């Protein structure tokens, strides 16, 4: 059921994450925490023109594989 989405960060770099089709917003934030020390507090979250908020899912925004969600700062 995995799958690969990208996050572009604040440096305009990607992460890549293996993620549940699923997956609550909470999750992919704690993921981008792991890697970027960034808060999910403190991340702001968008998806073709959508913004991602917690304790909605994945699922909600229609992100599929590839996907390149876009970070922003708080």
């Amino acid at each position: 059921n995995a799958m690969q989405i990208f996050v572009k960060t604040l440096t305009g770099k990607t992460i890549t994450l293996e993620v549940e089709p699923n997956d609550s917003i909470d999750a992919i934030k704690a993921k981008i925490q792991e890697k970027e020390g960034i808060p999910p507090d403190q991340q702001r979250l968008i998806f073709a023109g959508k913004q991602l908020e917690e304790g909605k899912t994945l699922s909600d925004y229609n992100i599929q594989k590839e996907s390149t969600l876009h970070l922003v700062l708080r």
